[PDB]
């Protein structure tokens, strides 16, 4: 089977982060931006790293079919979490466990993606369950997988 229209066109959104240019590949240089979006700072040889492990055309850059390969699939129960935790993180902007509606406004928007109040409303609303109105690493871990 494949995943649903809304499926794919969350996979694109997340692809276009990377993509700044819109050219359809993700090059070394876009990925490293992202990266120092993060606070981050690789070294090309450690970012050619990263593309390598998925360029499976290994023509140096990322396409979106390239790009849905690896997200379809953790292909590992373990170390899965290693992710999800480290993602988590990046948002927790002061560790206290629970992501609130500005760290996450924050975050999106160091990546060159403005979100809308409604946009960013929805976002906690819908990964919300225990109703605090932020959300924590259990709720974070849920709505991944
Ligand atoms: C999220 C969480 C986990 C993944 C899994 C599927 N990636 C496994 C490969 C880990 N190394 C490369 C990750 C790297 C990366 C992603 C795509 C292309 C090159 C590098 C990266 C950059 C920015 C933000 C997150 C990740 C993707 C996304
Ligand atoms: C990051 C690119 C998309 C992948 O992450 C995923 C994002 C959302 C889901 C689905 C099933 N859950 C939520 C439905 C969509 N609502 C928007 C969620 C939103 C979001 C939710 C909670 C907190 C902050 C943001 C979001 C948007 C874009 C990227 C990450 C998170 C599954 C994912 O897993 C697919 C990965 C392959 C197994
Ligand atoms: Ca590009
Ligand atoms: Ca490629
Ligand atoms: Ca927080
Ligand atoms: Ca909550």
């Amino acid at each position: 089977d494949q995943l649903t229209e809304e499926q794919i066109a969350e996979f694109k959104e997340a692809f276009s982060l990377f993509d700044k240019d819109g050219d359809g590949t993700i090059t070394t240089k876009e990925l490293g931006t992202v990266m120092r979006s993060l606070g981050q700072n690789p070294t090309e040889a450690e970012l050619q790293d990263m593309i390598n492990e998925v360029d499976a055309d290994g023509n140096g850059t990322i396409d979106f079919p390239e790009f849905l390969t690896m997200m379809a699939r953790k292909m590992k129960d373990t170390d899965s979490e290693e992710e999800i935790r480290e993602a988590f993180r990046v948002f927790d902007k002061d560790g206290n466990g629970y992501i609130s509606a500005a760290e996450l406004r924050h975050v999106m928007t160091n990546l060159g993606e403005k979100l809308t109040d409604e946009e960013v409303d929805e976002m906690i609303r819908e990964a919300d369950i225990d109703g605090d109105g932020q959300v924590n690493y259990e709720e974070f871990v849920q709505m991944m997988t």
